[PDB]
RNA sequence: UUAUCGGCGAGACCGGGAUGCACCUCCCGAAGGGUCU
């Protein structure tokens, strides 16, 4: 069985702290959670609630004027 | 970039019928001939 529980699973999947147990980083300190960032590279790349994610995924913009259809 | 985070998703046959065919001559004329054991 997967070691992750509902709380950890949702933290890693969608960054919602369901159990209310998460490191409440200071609001003004930008580089907060370096320990968490190192320990959990997933929560580092994509953020959790209260920790800015590191991965910025832009939109897929078409390169033409007629490239969509019904 | 006035913060921190979030796939919108899952299922579907669009198919079922039809003859396009029915009528027309393309023909009308001509010498290719003459020079060298």
């Amino acid at each position: 069985k997967s070691p992750f529980d509902l709380a950890e699973h949702f933290m890693l999947a969608q960054g919602v702290d369901i159990n209310g147990e998460a490191e409440t980083f200071a609001p003004g300190e930008i580089n907060a959670g370096a320990e968490l960032r190192s320990k959990n590279p997933l929560i580092s790349l994509f953020g959790r609630w209260g920790l800015s994610g590191k991965v910025g995924i832009g939109n897929a913009i078409p390169d033409g004027d007629n490239q969509w259809g019904m």
